[PDB]
């Protein structure tokens, strides 16, 4: 995944949202790059940078984690998404931007990273419609089951979301997020989804690595079946 000149095209993207996990240092008792290293090496598809809140990294050692973890993605030839941090990705050059609906504005984003990849969090029909509207390349729908993880996150819709946009002819690709395990996951992906993404099922998983290649294992079988 080099410099792309070129947007990512639909098909691509959605290969790549099959098993998206996110991480921060604060989101796992272990040391946060050698769990993004087994998250990898177990099949994670794709990976997203995001250390914010309480006790996260700042400054300078902030920058340096996540050269190790894009280091990582370089390894294990996946790209390297950066949460809300438009200049950090620009910065490292970075495959691609996350930003949800409090963050810089899409169309706006959009037009400073050129043809890297963007993703957009949407909780409605509006939202979902807006973002494929201002460029955005996919989209993260949730929350879809209860999750602690992030603090102020808005109502559990479970994959009504997902099923109305389906149903509504649009075809962005989308990936669900929000207390996503093994054991539930494959209702997103029936639903019409084109992948899951988590952060504690992997992230605080005593065998990372093996729950990562789970997940790879289920998400292309319910894929293929649906
Ligand atoms: C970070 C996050 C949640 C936490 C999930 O934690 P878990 O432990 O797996 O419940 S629930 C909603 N978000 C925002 C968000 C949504 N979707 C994506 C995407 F589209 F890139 F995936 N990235 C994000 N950063
Ligand atoms: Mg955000």
């Amino acid at each position: 995944h080099g410099i792309r000149m070129t947007r990512i095209s639909r098909e691509m993207m959605k290969e790549l949202l099959s098993v998206y996990f996110i991480m921060g240092s604060n989101n796992t008792k272990a040391d946060p790059v050698t769990v993004v290293q087994k998250a990898l090496k177990g099949g994670a598809t794709l990976y997203q940078f995001r250390e914010k809140g309480g006790d996260a990294l700042t400054g300078e050692a902030r920058i340096k984690f996540a050269e190790k973890a894009q280091a990582a993605c370089r390894e294990a030839g996946v790209p390297f998404i950066v949460n809300d941090d438009v200049e950090l990705a620009l910065n490292l050059k970075a495959d691609g931007i996350h930003i949800g609906q409090e963050d810089a504005n899409a169309k706006e984003v959009r037009a400073a990273i050129g043809d890297m990849i963007l993703g957009v969090s949407a909780h409605t029909m509006s939202e979902v419609k807006q973002a494929e509207e201002d460029g955005a390349d996919y989209v993260g729908l949730g929350p879809i089951y209860p999750t602690e993880t992030k603090k102020d996150t808005r109502a559990v819709q479970g994959v009504s979301l997902i099923e109305a946009v389906r149903r509504q002819g649009i075809s962005i690709p989308i990936v669900g997020i929000g207390g996503i395990t093994i054991d539930n996951a494959a209702p997103v992906i029936q639903a019409g989804a084109d992948g899951v993404s988590m952060i504690s099922a992997i992230s605080q998983a005593e065998d990372p690595e093996s729950a990562a290649r789970k997940f790879r294992e289920e998400i292309q079988t319910y894929k293929t079946g649906r």
